[PDB]
């Protein structure tokens, strides 16, 4: 509507983006389809990398983004309704019930009262001391466990599997990266090549749903997969800033008018409205209150 | 015996809520005392959670450019990779 | 168990001693 | 915990450590195949005075 050109959409024959093979230097995907002038405009969301900018021409990026880490929501901890069997296991509960039965059967025949009260005192103090120590240890081992906040915590671990789509920046960005943690990421990608280098974004989503997987993927599509699926989460900030631009052949005379039109659309903020249109659209303690209420209503029922 | 068991469950209730309070405070104090901040120059070059940079190009940046230590050189490469 | 069973054993021995006191 | 070997002081930083200025003790962390000895070299370079 802003330039008056008529256009026809044709699917590329291999269904993949612009990459190259190192065995011959031949590009394939978007770049090979664009150097031979088979198509002119590449509106498909390509990344503005370095070597793909060097080979073929890009417009100005109409929006920016980065790579980030997709993870399963760690919602495995929930007390729920009652469920106080898990803290202070019922072996201890039947032990103290047998102790209460023993003091109840001694209570019929009862200088004796002072020592019975004393042994009851330090028995209850030792029991409550052990329970407070165990609960404090349990809370400080639960609180010292944290989710993987960013890429450094994922670099510290190796048990949770991680990876990205095969080629297309990601690990080819990591081999063009001298950061030692990201060098360890690239060494992991080389060492664990044969399991997690899935090209499809569907199975890269699907491996997070089934397995304990982290998936390195585009920060824009985080919004789409979190609007669709509410069981997923984003961890980490933004690694490095990239963008989505328009792919043109080298020396295309239309490209200057295309980026002037992109800046004209961004002058009024035209992109944001259809971006939002297409892209948006203590209980562990609570049981003892019920226990005290049941005991109070039992005392009320036996009092009358 | 009814007043005795009401007093017993009252002492038990305040006992268990102070027990949970002590466990919560002990966990909070243990996490706070085991938490340590960053002070060394290697404590920023080790992870990517903290980003950093110099004022501009010049004596700050050319010292890390000439870093043969491979400790300032690693953070130099990190800040060089995302100079924008 | 372990510590708790030993505390139970000590409690039973003290109960036996209190019965011996009560005679 | 008390100190047990060089890997425990490799991650440690509150206890400073060093060696002779010029000698053969330098060349263990000048050339090494373990990154912990590189961390001790970083410890020497940060505390060269
Ligand atoms: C998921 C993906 C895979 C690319 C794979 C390689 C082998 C390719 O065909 O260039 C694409 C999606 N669009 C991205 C882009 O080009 O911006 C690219 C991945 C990426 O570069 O972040
Ligand atoms: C035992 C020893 C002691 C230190 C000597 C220094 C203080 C000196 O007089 O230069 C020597 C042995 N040869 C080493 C050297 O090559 O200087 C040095 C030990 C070392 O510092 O590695």
């Amino acid at each position: 509507t802003i330039l008056g050109f008529t256009y026809e959409i044709r699917l590329v024959e291999d269904g993949k983006y612009g990459a190259q093979d190192d065995v011959n230097g031949q590009w394939n995907g978007m770049v090979r389809e664009l150097i031979d002038h088979k198509a002119d405009l590449a509106v498909a969301p390509l990344a503005i990398t370095y070597v793909r900018e060097k080979v073929i021409d890009f417009s100005k990026p109409f929006m920016t983004l980065g790579i980030s880490i997709l993870y399963r929501k760690p919602n495995g901890t929930n007390p729920g309704v009652f469920s106080f069997l898990n803290p202070l296991s019922p072996d201890i509960w039947m032990y103290v019930l047998l102790a209460y039965l023993g003091v109840s059967v001694v209570l019929f025949v009862i200088l004796s009262t002072r020592i019975v009260g004393g042994i009851w005192w330090f028995f209850t103090l030792i029991i409550i001391s052990s329970y407070t120590a165990n609960l404090a240890a349990f809370l400080t081992v639960e609180r010292m466990e944290s989710p993987i906040d960013s890429a450094d915590d994922l670099a510290k671990q190796t048990k949770i599997e991680y990876g990205a789509v095969e080629d297309g920046a990601t690990m080819t960005f990591f081999k063009k990266s001298k950061i030692s943690t990201y060098d360890k990421m690239w060494a992991f990608m080389s060492s664990r090549r044969q399991s997690v280098l899935v090209k499809s974004n569907e199975e890269g989503i699907q491996r997070v749903l089934t397995s304990d997987y982290a998936f390195l993927m585009e920060s824009t599509t985080i919004e789409f997969v979190t609007q669709r699926n509410c069981n997923l989460t984003q961890i980490g900030g933004l690694i490095d800033s990239k963008g989505y631009g328009v792919g043109t052949p080298m020396g295309s005379p239309y490209r200057d008018k295309i980026t002037i039109a992109i800046l004209q659309l961004q002058e009024e903020g035209k992109l944001h409205m259809m971006k939002e249109k297409w892209w948006r659209g203590v209980q562990n303690i609570g049981g003892i209150f019920i226990v005290l209420a049941a005991g109070l209503v039992l005392s009320v029922f036996v009092a009358v």
